[PDB]
């Protein structure tokens, strides 16, 4: 696995994600990755500035648990520093019923 493309749309490669917020100025999307990963395996791991993450994991299991297993963890960047990153799922205005 690589993945490499000029484009890269906003593509869902799974449904069961986890929002990342409070990420430090030098935190990555790799060690991000090797660390949301404690849930299973990461199949979309994405950072953006300010202090934001994604990732999307295969199972659902997976987010609940890394979601509250992780739950507001001590994050560490590329450049030693450190942050308190919370995981929660993502909401916005919910169906509930059709």
């Amino acid at each position: 696995g690589s993945s490499g493309s000029s484009g890269g749309p906003p593509t869902r490669r799974s449904d069961f994600r986890v929002l990342v917020s409070g990420l430090p100025p030098s935190g990555s999307w790799q060690d991000l990755k090797d660390h949301m990963r404690e849930a299973g395996d990461v199949c979309y791991a994405d950072v953006q500035k300010d202090g934001m993450g994604m990732v999307e994991y295969l199972r659902k299991e997976d987010m609940e648990y890394a979601l509250r297993k992780l739950d507001d963890t001590k994050f560490r960047s590329h450049e030693g520093e450190t942050s308190y990153i919370r995981v929660y799922p993502e909401r916005s205005s919910g169906p509930s019923s059709g």
